[PDB]
């Protein structure tokens, strides 16, 4: 993980905030290379990979409620399948999976990205946002740069 060259000046995709429930869905998903969303969220998610047709990448930058952190960043690998197997995850009630593929691993202090704001949520914070709440794509580089460099 955790490349050295990761190149953050995107021209093409779309990336989306994950809020996690619990740190267990990120060791299972890290550990399985799959993650799952509320129906809500997967449709979204779904959407979006679906839209773009392999022509560009949709990435996740994760975050676990209540860390104060981003954990790090994914690239959804799969369309997601709804029929699945319940009580895989932390909200135990969940279907549906897709394959994603991790990129970084590594915890980012959200005083680092607070200043970024989502000019589509109200002006917020990056920091303040929901689960898959979408990130225009020039404020997605500068989150992007600074994961990718954060020390």
């Amino acid at each position: 993980y955790n490349p050295k060259d990761f190149d953050w000046n995107l021209k093409h995709g779309r990336v989306f905030i994950i809020k996690s429930y619990s740190e267990d869905d990120i060791h299972r998903s890290i550990k399985y290379n799959i993650w799952c969303s509320t129906e809500h969220g997967n449709k979204r998610l779904d959407a979006a990979y679906r839209s773009m047709n392999g022509k560009g990448p949709v990435y996740l930058l994760f975050s676990v409620n209540g860390s104060g952190h981003f954990c790090g960043v994914a690239e959804m690998k799969s369309a997601v399948d709804y029929n699945t197997c319940a009580g895989v995850w932390s909200q135990d009630k969940w279907k549906g999976r897709f394959d994603v593929r991790w990129i970084f691993v590594k915890d980012v202090p959200n005083s680092q990205l607070r200043h970024i704001r989502l000019e589509n949520n109200e002006n917020k914070p990056v920091t303040n946002s929901r689960d898959t709440q979408e990130v225009p794509l020039e404020k997605a580089k500068q989150v992007l740069k600074i994961i990718a460099s954060y020390k």
